């Protein structure tokens, strides 16, 4: 499913991560927008064999098992095609756990890259919520 932003932007708050761990609506919303362009089915290799899924691209260094991810953890305790699904739950319920690990949304490389220090309220900008 391809989300529209502010349709993203309700599902996301709705499943409570509107300031979960201190973080605003605006922050998940503009890393779903860089990871994944709002889209769940979003997949990417990464350099050391693990692979990143759905619309906050988890990884299966930690997070998921994908089945090829060798040496790896499965710390949300699901599939990483979970993740994929047209229903959110599980991608939020693991960004959850991801977010709370001690490096808060550091952990999402984009995140620290392209929405921290931003004026990420723009992503949320005339949605109702
Ligand atoms: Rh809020
Ligand atoms: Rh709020
Ligand atoms: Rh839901
Ligand atoms: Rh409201």
């Amino acid at each position: 499913k391809v989300f529209g932003r502010c349709e993203l932007a309700a599902a996301m708050k709705r499943h409570g991560l509107d300031n979960y761990r201190g973080y605003s609506l605006g922050n998940w919303v503009c890393a779903a927008k860089f990871e994944s362009n709002f889209n769940t089915q979003a997949t990417n290799r990464n350099t050391d064999g693990s692979t990143d899924y759905g619309i906050l691209q988890i990884n299966s260094r930690w997070w998921c098992n994908d089945g090829r991810t060798p040496g790896s953890r499965n710390l949300c305790n699901i599939p990483c095609s979970a993740l994929l699904s047209s229903d959110i739950t599980a991608s939020v319920n693991c960004a959850k756990k991801i977010v709370s690990d001690g490096n808060g949304m550091n952990a999402w490389v984009a995140w620290r890259n392209r929405c921290k220090g931003t004026d990420v309220q723009a992503w949320i900008r005339g949605c109702r919520l």
